[PDB]
Parts: C-alpha cells; sequence; structure tokens
C-alpha cells in the first residue's frame, strides 16, 4: 500500500557519467516519455558499474519504485543485471534488490518494507554498457 505522489519529480539527480546530452535530469523531469529522441532519457558513458540517483532531499518511508526504460533503438536491453538500492542520509544501503531484466515490459515496479532513505540509486552490474533511464517515480508508503 503506497501514496501517489511522486515524490522524486523535479529533485536533484546525479549519475556516473554522461553521454549523449542525456542529463541525469531527465529521469525525474515528470514525463515518462520513453523515446531517447524526444529528450526526456537519460545516458550514462558506456562504462563498467554505470549508475544514478535521486536525492529526496530528507529521509522518506519507501514503499515502491518504478523505473521506466528507454523504449526506441532496440537497446532496451542495457536495463539488464542491475540493482535498485536505497541510502540513508549518510549514504549507507538500507535496502537493495537485484533483476535480470524486465523481460520486455517498459516498466518495472520494485516494492520495499517501508524503509527510511534519502536516496534511490539504480546500479548496473555489467561491464562496458551505459545506463538510460526514460524516469524513475519514487512513492512513500501509505
Ligand atoms: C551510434 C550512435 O551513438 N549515434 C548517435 C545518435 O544515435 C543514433 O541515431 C540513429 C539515427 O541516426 C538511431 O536512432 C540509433 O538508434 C541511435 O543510436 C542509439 O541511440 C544513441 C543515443 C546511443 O545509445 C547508441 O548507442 C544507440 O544505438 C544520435 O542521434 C540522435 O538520437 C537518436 C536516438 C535519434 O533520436 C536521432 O534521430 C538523434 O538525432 C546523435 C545525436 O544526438 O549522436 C550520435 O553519436
Ligand atoms: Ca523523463
Ligand atoms: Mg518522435
Ligand atoms: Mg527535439
Ligand atoms: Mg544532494
Amino acid at each position: 500500500p503506497v501514496e501517489t505522489e511522486n515524490i522524486a519529480r523535479g529533485k536533484q539527480a546525479s549519475q556516473s557519467s554522461t553521454a549523449h546530452g542525456g542529463a541525469a535530469t531527465r529521469a525525474v523531469d515528470g514525463n515518462v516519455d520513453s523515446d531517447y529522441g524526444h529528450h526526456s532519457v537519460t545516458h550514462t558513458n558506456f562504462e563498467d558499474n554505470a549508475w544514478w540517483q535521486v536525492d529526496l532531499g530528507k529521509t522518506e518511508n519507501v514503499g515502491k519504485v518504478k523505473l521506466y526504460n528507454r523504449g526506441d533503438g532496440n537497446v532496451a536491453n542495457r536495463l539488464s543485471n542491475f540493482d535498485v538500492v536505497l541510502l540513508n542520509e549518510a549514504k549507507q544501503e538500507v535496502a537493495r534488490q537485484h533483476f535480470d531484466s524486465l523481460n520486455g515490459k517498459a516498466e518495472l515496479e520494485v516494492f520495499f518494507t517501508a524503509k527510511d532513505a534519502r536516496y534511490v540509486k539504480v546500479e548496473l552490474k555489467t561491464k562496458n554498457t551505459p545506463l538510460s533511464l526514460a524516469e524513475v517515480e519514487v512513492f512513500r508508503s501509505a
């Protein structure tokens, strides 16, 4: 059971590197359009263990994180073998779930057991692969 407000919208975001103009803030702009050409999808360099993070600004009790994958270019696969991690205000892990793939689905809903965290991080565990997210939405436990 989760609230409906997406508390990641408009928050500070960052990522391991930036390529092709794909600013980290594109995953928290309020627009889940998955076509990279419509400018709302992030992109890091091709690198090992690429990551992306949003700072919620305060510790919140997180119940759901929703990832929206890139959809154009036949490169949706790059979002595979990754972790979704929640960190506290000291940047220590308070929760971690691993996923092998989204299975062609355009989105992934990740549920957390009422976890108090300030940061939400997506981490690829693959070599030489860029991280691109169309949007990451985060909802409080109800
Ligand atoms: C190979 C590469 O990175 N080329 C860049 C380019 O992106 C490619 O553009 C073509 C059409 O010309 C296709 O849409 C390809 O799918 C696309 O390559 C994909 O997307 C890029 C961003 C990378 O992730 C890449 O590895 C991948 O295969 C890019 O073109 C722009 O962005 C694309 C998606 C598209 O909307 C274009 O029409 C657009 O102008 C350009 C300019 O940003 O940069 C190239 O280096
Ligand atoms: Ca977006
Ligand atoms: Mg278009
Ligand atoms: Mg344009
Ligand atoms: Mg910060």
